[PDB]
């Protein structure tokens, strides 16, 4: 799958590395996921299950 930095990624904190998942879907997060990026990217989207 394709991961991306969540709002919780960047700093050195537990769970680090790009652990979320990006959705190319026009609204990002699919029903069954949650959300993990209130913003970036500016094309597709970034969420987490």
């Amino acid at each position: 799958g394709v991961s991306c930095l969540c709002d919780s990624d960047g700093p050195s904190v537990r769970g680090n590395t790009l652990s979320g998942t990006l959705w190319l879907y026009p609204s990002g997060c699919p029903s069954g996921w949650h959300n993990c990026k209130a913003h970036g990217p500016t094309i597709g989207w970034c969420c987490k299950q």
